[PDB]
């Protein structure tokens, strides 16, 4: 499973590269436009964030048209080969993201909340799907469920579309993202941040030094 | 898993063929016999609808006895090689089945009810096997029930024939028969167009550009 | 299971009352303004399905704040004791239902379509609550799971509540409910006309006409 | 589990009692019109039935109509205590259910095919539903599990309409019956006499028979 | 699933044959000598199957001993190329059946009431075990039981013995033969004329020429 | 189920409490110090928050040893009827529990990661123990599985002490909750808030309202 | 499924092998003790045993040290090429089993009761484990459940060890040794003897000799 | 499954290398700490352990930050090509193992406590990843359904990455990691020799030694 960064903040996103546990980034026009406050551009944002992260960034258009989309998504695509162009599961989208999957322009599907919309992106080529499932939370409804569809859907019908779990709010959406089987999982910064995690291994490491320094009081060990 | 359009309305299917998430149609004579009205011909409509469909389009022959079927069945083969021949579930559609699956002409046997008449169906060497599911619903069976036993066994015997899902009348259908893993569904117009939408979707889309203009008063995406 | 009628129109309900096989009526303000043409009242529609169905009838406030919901659900109730006030589920929906409980006006919290939305109407003490199968199923999930899980939460907590199962859209809605355990149906006429139905009875009937005419040329029996 | 004889044939129905393992009869119009030939009256077979039979005996009206349908109960249930008035799930037999029920007249719905026609047939008043699960294989769809589900729906709201099964073609229907904990079940005669066999009862007792000689050569119990 | 015939009498296989629905033909001795009679002599009963039928035909030694078994079975095989020799469940029957393969003679275990006794017959060779479904039944044991155990068996082993379910006596020991995913099932003539029939199937046809002759009034449909 | 808001923020509180739907109030000693600030005195907080609710307010002691939790106890409890004292799961805070329990004082056991741990504090006679489930997330554990736990072992001894699910993050903590049958769920303000809303029943109450207006333009329901 | 003869009696073998059903022989030194007495020797036993078998034949080790077991297993192996050495699950027994695999000398390791003894065994190279079933039902555990274990153990790591079922008691510990997957089961005579029989077989036959008289008073099979 | 020995004490190494059983070994500062005493050096230790295992032998770092971690790596690489070095779950860690991973360095992720810490460990390409069950077992969890869910995640993904199952305190948990499927676990001594052991294997050789004693009194097998 690979994990993308879900955030455009460029101190989040250089940060996690850093710890050599990000795959990836995906971007939304809420989240960049966050960060583009106070003087600072979302074009500059994007570029940058488009130098910085080494595997997919994901981008998504603003037009709600099939044409405004396509023009958008290959300006996108050409800002760099990493670039991936986010496109929201609507007729137009469904026709763009067409249109560029004829064009080897990578996309992601975006906006998805049941697994036949993740089935009707799939059918138009698209290379991620992006369901939300912290969104579904929201209204009420386990949203890893619809994973858990998605997940038996693809493997049905030998779809190579890569499942991407979106909107994700906390580590059990990630730890049953990866018993299911998905194929990427995005994720906020302190959510990232918390999977290396965990209470026992750092109690476990304390005694491991205090024991040590038993056999080595500078702590070292010499080989 | 492919979906079919199922309707002989000429408007429908190139609005969803333009769509292009149309792989195909499924007609049979009440479906037609609604069209062909106000001076409209069905042998206008039949032909029109193989000319604008790119996929498979089944189109039913209206003798009930053996000979009278084959004769009608090469005339609809006759009229273009995406014709698929649509034949009733009895013991003269049986023989109709195993003469045309003989020479070649693609069939799909339609009014079927239950898993044994599917079974029977595919041994005649049958092209698509329909069952519909609506109709059971209709006395009072899952119909689906019939979706998944007949998976199993075509699962059992490494059967070809496809299984095709028809009258569908909800998105839960849809969303069942993808799960179960049928090969096709065939929907009718208005189904197809709720299986693009959800409210979060549009909700999500809302959003995205009220927080867009924070930072491009002319809500575009200038790269 | 108490099965309703889905509607608003007085054949319909003359009848199904008539077929004795319908144990009360569910309306809302969509179902009367159709009914409510060609100089037909919506006040004659209410008064008068008050009066020839014996068992509950559900009307819906149209205010959407609290003493506007409180005000006309205490006319709901002048009208005759069967009036039962149809509340949506919001904030000031569930404030008119606690002060309409406090005063022994019975209540159906409509427009539900999660579980907790469900238990939030319980908790307010209304007397039906209704969630809305066939509009869930039209988005993709499988409305039955949400009655399901009402049930049993309602179990849990020994609500008494009753789960009235609405937007119901066909034969299978009903059967599973029953299966369940939900406290009422209410279904539109056609469904109700369809319950009572199956190929099988009719072909059981026609058989045992036949059969008895062999020994009975009159087809009576003279006992 | 009541089990009840379904025949007409008096000599069939005389070894059953006579075995004592027949707790009731149940007929309908082409069983009794299959024994009231060659000069043998219809009334007659009833009235015998009625005399031999302790337990209930149940008898189809043939009328289509409510008010025919009433006239014949009537006259059926005056022709003996035990006599249970047969009605077939039809609009009008609803009706007449009604009416007999609070007449005090024991009622038997029949050609029940679906768990919802049985609700409806238990919300009328009916003292016994029958559900043919035989007819139900034929169609091939697992009659049983139509009982299983009546089960499941009269358990959920304390009804006290027994179930009958009917339509029994096999010692399986019967077991699975009693797992299940179906009221009643109604067998053929062939059934009935297979009921108390089996092939290592018969081998034991021979075996017994071989041994005991051993010690008692005229093979008696002296005590 | 491949589907035989059981039963000897000449014109039931003749009709199924014409069908195009079976594929072989299961006899066994009651079943010849109910059609030996009234001149009719066994051998040519048999000749005239082998003759009729293009695949296998089953026919059943009488031999109880190793010697008689092996010599009726050559002149079995002898008849004709698609001859299978039935041969019963006992020790000489064992011996019997691994003499005749590898003798390259085609064999058939029958009397067969456990999946042991299955597995022992398949360790000698046999073409086809034919574990008795019905007879099972007819003592108080869902027979179909056994045909699962046997499947998982011969799965775990990858066992080339097909599995033949024989005794069979309604279509849903079919239905479930089919999801176990039994290699044949042979069925008596009544049982097979039913599987291709349904309710739903004739109505639907009915109302499909209705509707067509609206349009095309000799009910033609010309192209 | 109860439903308790978590926080110590008054303007929070008077709104939740003013929507009539919650139940009570858990606070912490970190929930509390955010709100001291700014002048505003922990123990003016505490009065206010027990003179707005009429239902349980649970309130921390600060010491860690006994005389000084027992002594704090006994404080709070001095401060209202409804006052709950929240002790932590300790050995000292066992002692101090069994102490109250004695006293007749209202006792919540908090900090609990494990069900036995939950057992321990029922044993020492605790009115609530309160598991906490989004820490547990927070470290890679479903924390759901601790409440399931926790009700099945509480229902084996039929244990008094009820469930208080806290550090709720999410309203599938609450769905989870309701459906596995936790006595109470307390929520932040950002959650409860979430739990009565759903865009189907904001979309449903706009198309009634505007189907009402071609009946009424005034919007008016005049009864 | 291989299946064994757990014997050393020699007529048993004999009558064993010449049914052509026993694919093996294993012993122990208990059932060789048994038959050499009365002047019969155990060397002649184990030989003439071998002589008769035409499959693998085990003979247990007497010591209890390695130097010694491994002495026995090569003066077993040099009996003939089909002696399988029977060695315990004892800590030497694991080494003798490792030195004789690396000799190819074919080896089975006895006495285990547990699986991870029997992975152990599979880990020193073993050709057969033989885990016993009996003797854990003698203490009232159910012994099959070590099979269940040992076979998705073995199937995880794809291990080459064939796992023989031993201490075998009735025929269903047959049956459920095929239904899990075991290779080898090893079983008593008596159990041997009762596989191959049914009484419906018996029963089945009887009436075909009898309805064949019919046709041929002979009881031949002319053809 | 590999079974390595939790230990740094030679006297025990020594022992199970000698026993044939051991296919590795792994330390921990702790217990090479515990060792290292009365004189004894670590040093001496580590490389006395690394000669006598002719497997994997792990042994962890101490340093807690990359840089030195990578230097003590290479050093313990250094010492012997069976050498695997243990390396914590942390942000330090997981970089100093991709760094080794890539020179091709053999590496444990060791105090892992939950499935995505493994899965992030294995993303950094390490050769083993060690939960630590019983220590999980400690605060109240089962630790094996860690296990469970690490095996389900690498087998979605097909990771590379070895489960060393850690942290083993009794035989279940070595049962229970080979039903799994876990590739190895490293177990404490006295785990280690209970392996081996059972009552009944016990039980079983003291009588097939007193019945050999009945045929040959010197209890040996002269052959
Ligand atoms: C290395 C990782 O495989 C091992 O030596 C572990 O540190 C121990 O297995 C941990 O066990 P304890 O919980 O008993 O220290
Ligand atoms: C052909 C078979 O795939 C289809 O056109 C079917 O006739 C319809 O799907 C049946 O649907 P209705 O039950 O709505 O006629
Ligand atoms: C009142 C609540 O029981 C009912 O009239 C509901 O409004 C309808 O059942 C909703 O059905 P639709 O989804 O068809 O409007
Ligand atoms: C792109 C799709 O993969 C992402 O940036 C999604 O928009 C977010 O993951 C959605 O998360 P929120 O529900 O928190 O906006
Ligand atoms: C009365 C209802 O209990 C019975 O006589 C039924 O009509 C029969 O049981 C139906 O059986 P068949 O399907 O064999 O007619
Ligand atoms: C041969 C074995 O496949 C068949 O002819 C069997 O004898 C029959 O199928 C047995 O059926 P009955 O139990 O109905 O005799
Ligand atoms: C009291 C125990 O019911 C509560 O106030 C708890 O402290 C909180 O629910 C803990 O939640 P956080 O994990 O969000 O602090
Ligand atoms: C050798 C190992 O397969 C066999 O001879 C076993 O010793 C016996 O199967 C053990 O059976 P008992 O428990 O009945 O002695």
């Amino acid at each position: 499973m690979k994990i993308f960064l879900d955030t455009a903040n460029i101190d989040e996103i250089r940060t996690g590269v850093n710890w050599g546990i990000v795959d990836g980034v995906t971007t939304n026009p809420t989240l960049i436009s966050k960060e583009a406050v106070n003087g600072k551009k979302y074009g500059d944002i994007i570029r940058e964030i488009l130098k910085i992260v080494d595997g997919p960034v994901s981008v998504e258009v603003v037009s709600t048209k099939y044409e405004g989309m396509v023009e958008e998504a290959r300006k996108i695509h050409g800002l760099g080969d990493n670039a991936v162009v986010k496109i929201p599961m609507t007729e137009d989208g469904l026709r763009a993201i067409k249109t560029l999957s004829s064009e080897h322009i990578n996309t992601n599907c975006t906006l998805v909340f049941n697994p036949i919309q993740a089935l009707l992106a799939a059918k138009a080529g698209v290379t991620y799907v992006s369901p939300f499932v912290g969104r579904l939370d929201d209204i009420g409804e386990d949203g890893m469920q619809i994973i858990d569809m998605i997940r038996t859907i693809f493997n049905n019908y030998i779809i190579k579309t890569q499942i991407l779990v979106a909107s994700i709010r906390n580590p059990i959406h990630v730890l049953r993202s990866a018993v299911i089987g998905a194929d990427v999982v995005t994720v906020p910064f302190n959510v990232l941040k918390s999977l290396m995690k965990h209470p026992k291994t750092d109690e476990g490491l304390a005694k491991f030094l205090e024991d040590w320094k038993k056999v080595s009081p500078d702590g070292k060990l010499i080989l």
